[PDB]
């Protein structure tokens, strides 16, 4: 017997009830615009491979952001375009303004609404207690929306959250790894960055779902409240699970392996060892105690579970006490 199948606790069949066109992204026909409608101003520091650019729309003089798509399967391009189009106008989702090709090189590029080039990583180790809850709540709106729309992001990390702190404005960006959830579909586990990879990815359990994004959210939260970057600091993908095991303990790990009948890569057998589940108080100290509360810990604990089905959904997260004052203040303002 292979692995035991899994289904999402929420938004399970939403793509099935949609027209085929909603999710059959390979059949989507793109009307490619002309990139000469935009003049690039400067390269935005988004890493090495990345080719994001501040630019100007000549036609109306508005500032935009242009992402030159580095050569990759046309499949993957259509996927990112379709997801962005499907999620357009959703809470805290980056708006795709146009789809273009450079007339000479024919290289594909996506044109986005302007944001300040200040990602969450630059700000998220200097935030107040309140601001962490506020921005966590804002990320949760984007995730509940995209999940409700049948989409998992699969690359949630501080680098992919653009914050305008002056206007308290947040955009979840980089949907190039996002994918449509279909019950029973087995997915590629080579997604997300090391430190935010869910255990399902690490042990090679393929029938995963929206809950993946909630694990990554937990890693961000842990990092912010404990002022520890990253929280799970693995040398590689094998060691990454060891770092998780050293905090969450090995007992729940092996119970999770057994529950889903996961064949554990034999390489893991020597390295995981035996570890107790650590109390969060272990990571608290004078530098971070102002960010840490019972509510933060209870919330965090319910995100970081091996068993993907036992993690809070985005809507469940939004109803947690940790956000009560954020919710209260949002109602009045
Ligand atoms: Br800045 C920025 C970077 C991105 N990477 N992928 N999509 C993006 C959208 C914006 Br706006």
């Amino acid at each position: 017997s292979g692995p035991v199948p899994s289904r999402a606790r929420v938004y399970t069949d939403v793509n099935t009830h949609r027209p085929r066109e909603y999710w059959d992204y390979e059949s989507h026909v793109v009307e490619w615009g002309n990139q000469d409608d935009y003049q690039l101003v400067r390269k935005l520091g988004r890493g090495k491979y990345s080719e994001v650019f501040e630019a100007i729309n000549i036609t109306n003089n508005e500032k935009v952001v242009v992402k030159i798509l580095k050569p990759v399967k046309k499949k993957k391009i259509k996927r990112e375009i379709k997801i962005l189009e499907n999620l357009r106008g959703g809470p805290n989702i980056i708006t795709l303004a146009d789809i273009v090709k450079d007339p000479v090189s024919r290289t594909p590029a996506l044109v986005f609404e302007h944001v300040n080039n200040t990602d969450f990583k630059q700000l998220y180790q200097t935030l107040t207690d309140y601001d962490i809850r506020f921005y966590m709540y804002e990320i949760l709106k984007a995730l509940d929306y995209c999940h409700s729309m049948g989409i998992m992001h699969r690359d949630v990390k501080p680098h992919n959250v653009m914050i305008d702190h002056e206007h308290r404005k947040l955009r979840l960006i980089d949907w190039g790894l996002a994918e449509f959830y279909h019950p029973g579909q087995e997915y590629n586990v080579r997604v997300a960055s090391r430190y935010f990879k869910g255990p399902e990815l690490l042990v090679d359990y393929q029938m995963y779902d929206y809950s993946l994004d909630m694990w990554s959210l937990g890693c961000m939260l842990a990092s912010m409240i404990f002022r520890k970057e990253p929280f799970f600091h693995g040398h590689d993908n094998y060691d990454q699970l060891v770092r998780i095991a050293k905090v969450l303990g090995t007992e729940d790990l092996y119970d999770y392996i057994d529950k889903y009948n996961i064949e554990l890569d034999p390489r893991f057998n020597d390295i995981l060892g035996r570890h107790s589940r650590k109390r969060w108080e272990r990571f608290v100290h004078s530098e971070n105690q102002h960010l840490v509360s019972p509510e933060a810990l209870d919330f965090l604990d319910k995100l970081l579970r091996y068993d993907h089905q036992s993690r809070l959904t985005a809507r469940e997260a939004m109803e947690h006490p940790y956000f009560y004052t954020v919710v209260k203040d949002q109602a009045r303002m």
